[PDB]
């Protein structure tokens, strides 16, 4: 993942690019506002982290100017302010900040912030995607907090009161029951006094109803090794007590935004039908998987290894099985087909659905010679053996044309690898039927 | 989770059941092969430590003995063999064991395999009721074999080592440019095997860049790593590695975990492309966009179990539309749909994004409201009422005008041992009434 960072002292950049280099993350700097808009559009970086006091462009114009930028504005953005940072932060998330961080910089909280943005830009950087070809806000979510302090939940309940519906549980065992509802998010309280929160989270994170359910844990700042087991366990991110209003809004709605990006792609659009990756006749994937895996096969091919083999199998003449037999039992060749087909193959080939009687194997690490034995091997077993229908009352005979590719060159793409394929298949139904050609 | 330890000497057990208790573990013992086959059946806990030198019945009989049982097959085994236990491993396997854990305990690997096995666990039981399901109302490849794993080392002896190992089962590739394998990985690859302890790569920092793609993010990895180092082997956990393989490689160990991450694999891509894509596990109605009644009945079961342990009541809203065949007769079905759809929209925008505003029939809808009363419940209904039945629905690309009225049935839950069949029986009711005595009414029934 790749952080900017952003602070007029030198030595300020330079310590925090060197902590979070250390933890694997590409890291670029800017000194100034102008400089750090310019690196922002151009590379559009994952995380910004952001000096609020800079001189000239201080770190609140640089904010709404990344805003309103629109090649930008979906860009996380984490404001650095110092300790008595009240008005900072209440100006932050008016110039649009996503969180915030206070200095001197404690690493707990630096790679919690960064871990759950870097999750939270995943799911942004998705949505936006299937956007290009529903409550999708933070705001008006269940948060469930479970706490024994009194004076502490209804104050967190209060501050909460405005923006989302809080509801409170003072007993770990109805607070189970309730966390497998319809809950938004759960604040626990890691120092809690007649119970464990940590092993309420980890009871939590054991159950799949529960698994993926935001946590946030309210956590004392003394108490480091409390935090880090709380992170250890799967919270999600940490609130240091007391609690501060503005860190709790804008924590709160990274997790409930989050959890409305996820369900909406995978229990909406991803059982939609234009974004479905199997078929559902014969069983096999369908072009949409094929294109994914194919790209990276092609790419890496390119690189100069073992190259990537393409067979384009069409069935001869499938008009006839329709017209002689009906349509339903051409959906029972099909099917058959396509089991015979994925039998005689690899697991790590992708015997797909290329088209409606046309299907394509994707064989890896494969070099054309082989290939073209491999496509003899299955015209023998598809057309050697007859096809038993009408439950066991009629018996057909099919015979197939294979047109087969493989990827030599530095230069070839998945979309030159099928074409050449399909020339095959072209040429093998020209020069009559039953044949393999190879290009 | 549920863990069942099993061993001939107490101070072993309660070593071992201390340190898992330590981390959130429900923690079961046995201290001989028959109670703890007794146990296995009775509780059916989620993993078994078990273990393999035991007298009278060794732990080699007692996996084998819960392998035979159908009850319990399905539940993973973990073996504690000695130092040079070889041959344990090997009879392990013979006697079906998911993997292994050496003596002296590694809280290190003791930790990685019951975290890596419990996950497991979750899919594994995932897939059992789908295959209730499937029983009652009435062709993937779901073993650990013939993946396609690919070994990024520089150590040239030790990837031909593992790839010689891992030839006759599976279809291994080597890799020794990381740029080049981050590629390969995101393409049809089932297993990682990446030497955290290279020399001219660091190979948890390539991990970490795998985690970081959301392509390639839950793509399973292995690391092997050296037993002198503790703090890489934490490390190389923290960054994300499905478990760990100490080097030099074992061969039965390899089999092991390579078998555990790809069988694992195979079974949540089945069970997310193939089971979630149909018709009888979806969530959500793929027309009006709300969710639908699968979806209702699990969140209606943790909200009335709740509300029957004393607290705010859950009310329920039942929502029919009246005279819709002449929608469908006047306009036709797809202007049907059409209505449908701002139905929809008009109902959820009119209730809390906290309810769940639900498709329960086919033009019936319902409204689950937790923490609400009934004397709100039924404000709230008349509320929805004057929304719906105040302005028309435009459809036809705006070229027509349509009026439409509902029916709406009302019900909360109110007692120590109410039901969610009760509660909603109850709105039915409601909805049956209002329907008989005219149209565009509300109905409430009180238990
Ligand atoms: N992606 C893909 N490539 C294929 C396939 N069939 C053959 N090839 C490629 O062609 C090479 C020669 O395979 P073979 O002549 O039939 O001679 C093979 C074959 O007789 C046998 N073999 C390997 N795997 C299998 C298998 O899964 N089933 C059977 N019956 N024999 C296998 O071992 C011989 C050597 O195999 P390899 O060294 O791996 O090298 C193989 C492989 O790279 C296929 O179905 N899918
Ligand atoms: N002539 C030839 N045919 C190939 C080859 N590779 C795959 N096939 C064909 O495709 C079938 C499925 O192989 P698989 O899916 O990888 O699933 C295979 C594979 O996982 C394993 N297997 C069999 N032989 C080998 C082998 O030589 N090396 C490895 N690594 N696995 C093998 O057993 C599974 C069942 O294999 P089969 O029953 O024989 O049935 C095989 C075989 O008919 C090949 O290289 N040459
Ligand atoms: N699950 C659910 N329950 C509902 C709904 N509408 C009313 N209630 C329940 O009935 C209580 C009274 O709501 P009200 O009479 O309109 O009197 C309300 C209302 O005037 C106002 N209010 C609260 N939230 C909203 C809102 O989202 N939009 C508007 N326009 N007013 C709201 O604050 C008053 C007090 O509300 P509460 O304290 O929360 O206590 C509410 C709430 O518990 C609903 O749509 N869904
Ligand atoms: N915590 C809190 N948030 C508030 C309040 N007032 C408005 N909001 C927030 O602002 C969103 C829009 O509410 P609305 O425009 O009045 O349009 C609302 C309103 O028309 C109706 N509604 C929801 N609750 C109530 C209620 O309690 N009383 C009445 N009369 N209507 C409600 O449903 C619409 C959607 O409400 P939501 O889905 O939850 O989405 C609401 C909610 O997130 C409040 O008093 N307390
Ligand atoms: N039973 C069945 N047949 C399929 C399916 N997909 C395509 N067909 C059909 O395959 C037939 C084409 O077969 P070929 O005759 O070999 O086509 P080709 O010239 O390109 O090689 C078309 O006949 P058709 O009579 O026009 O079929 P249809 O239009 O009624 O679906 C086509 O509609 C399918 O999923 N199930
Ligand atoms: N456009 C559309 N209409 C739906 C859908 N689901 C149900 N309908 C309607 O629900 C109707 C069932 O009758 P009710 O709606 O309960 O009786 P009511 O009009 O008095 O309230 C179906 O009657 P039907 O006319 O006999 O069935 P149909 O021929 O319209 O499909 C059908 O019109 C849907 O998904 N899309
Ligand atoms: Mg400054
Ligand atoms: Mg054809
Ligand atoms: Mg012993
Ligand atoms: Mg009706």
């Amino acid at each position: 993942a790749r952080i900017l960072v952003v602070d007029d002292i030198e030595a300020n950049v330079r310590l925090l690019e060197a902590k979070l280099t250390a933890e694997y993350y590409e890291v670029s700097t800017a000194m100034d506002g102008p400089t750090a808009l310019a690196m922002a559009a151009r590379d559009l970086p994952d995380i910004i982290l952001l000096d609020v006091m800079m001189p000239g462009m201080d770190g609140f114009t640089v904010c709404r100017k990344l805003k309103d930028d629109p090649t930008t504005r979906h860009i996380p953005v984490v404001l650095i302010t110092a300790l008595d940072g009240r008005g900072d932060r209440i100006q932050g998330l008016e110039s649009g900040a996503s969180d915030f961080l206070t200095k001197p910089i404690d690493d707990v909280m630096l790679f919690a912030r960064v871990r759950s943005l870097t999750r939270f830009k995943l799911v942004i950087d998705e949505l936006r995607q299937r956007e290009a070809s529903a409550r999708l806000d933070g705001l008006g979510g269940r948060v469930l907090i479970v706490d024994d302090n009194e004076r502490q939940a209804q104050r967190v309940a209060a501050e909460l009161g405005v923006e989302h519906r809080p509801v409170i549980e003072s007993d770990p065992e109805k607070a189970k029951i309730s966390a497998g509802g319809p809950v938004d998010l759960v604040i626990v309280n890691a120092a809690a006094k007649n119970f464990d929160g940590l092993r309420f989270t980890a009871a939590l994170r054991s159950e799949e109803r529960t698994r993926q359910l935001p946590v946030l844990a309210m956590v004392d700042p003394d108490d480091r090794g409390r935090m880090v087991k709380a992170l250890e366990i799967g919270v999600n991110d940490i609130l240091s007590r007391p609690i501060d209003p503005q860190e709790l809004s804008a924590r709160v709605k990274t997790q409930i935004q989050r959890k409305r990006y996820t369900d909406y792609l995978r229990n909406n659009l991803d059982h939609s039908l234009e974004l479905a990756v199997t078929d559902q006749l014969t069983g096999l994937h369908n072009r949409r998987y094929m294109t994914g895996q194919l790209d990276s096969l092609v790419k890496r091919a390119t690189l100069g290894g073992d190259p990537v083999s393409a067979l384009l199998i069409d069935i001869d003449f499938f008009k006839k099985i329709n017209d002689t037999f009906g349509h339903d039992i051409g959906d029972e060749v099909l099917r058959e087909f396509a089991l015979r087909l994925a039998s005689n193959v690899r697991a790590i080939d992708l015997p797909c659905r290329y088209g409606g009687e046309e299907f394509v194997v994707i064989m890896p690490d494969t070099a054309l010679a082989d290939a073209l034995r491999i496509a003899e091997r299955i015209r023998m077993h598809v057309s050697g053996s007859p096809f038993t229908v009408a439950h066991g009352r009629e018996m057909l005979n099919v015979t197939i044309s294979i047109g087969v590719s493989a990827t030599a060159g530095e230069g070839d793409t998945p979309e030159a690898l099928l074409k050449r394929a399909d020339e095959g298949v072209y040429q093998a139904k020209a020069s009559g039927r039953n044949a393999v050609v190879g290009k």
